[PDB]
């Protein structure tokens, strides 16, 4: 209830509209992202309700929300490496094994979290997984997520981004919490290669293609473990009902031996 200038003292701009503040009583780091009120709130309402109900340290926290001016401010923890994507840009290079087994493995605990919770984030992707300045990944963008209830079952929206779309996401019929699974996979991919499959076609034709194709591969495959190739192949199952679940995926030899957060301090200092 009080005037959010005298409860943080707002830092430089972090993205393009989204602020690194204090928090003046603790001295915490927060992002802070600011929208006119008079803009289209849809996916911010969505997302933050969705961030709510959630607590989990593999998921970004959601701390508040003002009114300052004509603008609502949405107070969020920070994730001081920012995303993944940008990780890659950044240092000019794509993810090793080990950096990718140590990330999807929180990526999975976050996962094994929200499907427990009956959630479905539908927009698994490198630029919604965000590192803070210690190696911790955490999901972000509930912008499109689902909520399954008792007596539905099953979402239909076909909703995501088009390269990580699961098949039975694309096609008319039901999906539930494995959706994400194939998602992971071509994020997998994304991280190995820097682009998902099918990168440089439209993406409107790509999801004319995801349901009928094969599942997709890495496309240089003597570059990669056995353990990291058969990790992909189980997360790019076409059949939703055999596929893998985010508990039993974090059993794969891939994930299931990944070195912890070190191994991303190299990256994460090369990169800030
Ligand atoms: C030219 O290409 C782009 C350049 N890169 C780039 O803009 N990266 C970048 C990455 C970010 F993650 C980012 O946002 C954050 C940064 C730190 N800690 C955070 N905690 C929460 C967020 C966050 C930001 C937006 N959300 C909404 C989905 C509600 N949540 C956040 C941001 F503002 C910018
Ligand atoms: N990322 C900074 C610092 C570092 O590389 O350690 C430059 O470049």
């Amino acid at each position: 209830t009080k005037q959010p200038e005298e409860v943080f003292d707002v830092l430089e701009k972090l993205g393009e509209s989204v602020y690194k503040a204090i928090h003046k009583e603790t001295g915490q780091i927060v992002a802070i992202k600011q929208v006119p009120v008079e803009s289209d709130l849809q996916e911010i309402i969505k997302e933050i309700s969705i961030m709510q109900q959630c607590d989990s340290p593999h998921v970004v926290k959601y701390y508040g929300s003002y009114f300052k001016n004509t603008d609502l401010w949405i107070v969020m923890e920070y994730c001081g490496a920012g995303s993944v994507s940008d990780i890659i840009r950044l240092r000019n290079k794509t993810l090793t094994e080990d950096e990718i087994a140590t990330i999807l493995q929180s990526t999975l605990k976050g996962l094994e979290y929200l499907h427990f919770m009956r959630k479905i984030h539908r927009d698994i992707k490198a630029g919604n997984i965000l590192l803070n300045t210690e190696g911790h990944a955490k999901l972000a963008d509930f912008g499109v997520a689902g909520q399954l209830t008792d007596t539905m079952a099953k979402r239909n929206t076909v909703i995501g981004t088009p390269f990580w779309m699961a098949p039975e996401v694309i096609q008319e019929i039901g999906y539930n919490c494995v959706a994400d699974i194939w998602s992971l996979g071509i994020t997998a991919i994304e991280m190995a290669e820097g682009k998902p499959p099918y990168a440089d076609i439209h993406p409107m034709r790509a999801i004319f293609m995801i349901p009928t194709n094969p599942p997709p591969t890495f496309r240089k495959p003597e570059l990669w473990s056995d353990n990291f190739t058969d990790f992909v192949k189980q997360c790019l199952v076409k059949s939703p009902e055999q596929r893998a679940t985010a508990t039993q995926l974090l059993q794969h030899p891939f994930v299931r031996s990944a070195k912890g957060v070190s191994i991303l301090r190299d990256l994460i200092n090369e990169a800030m």
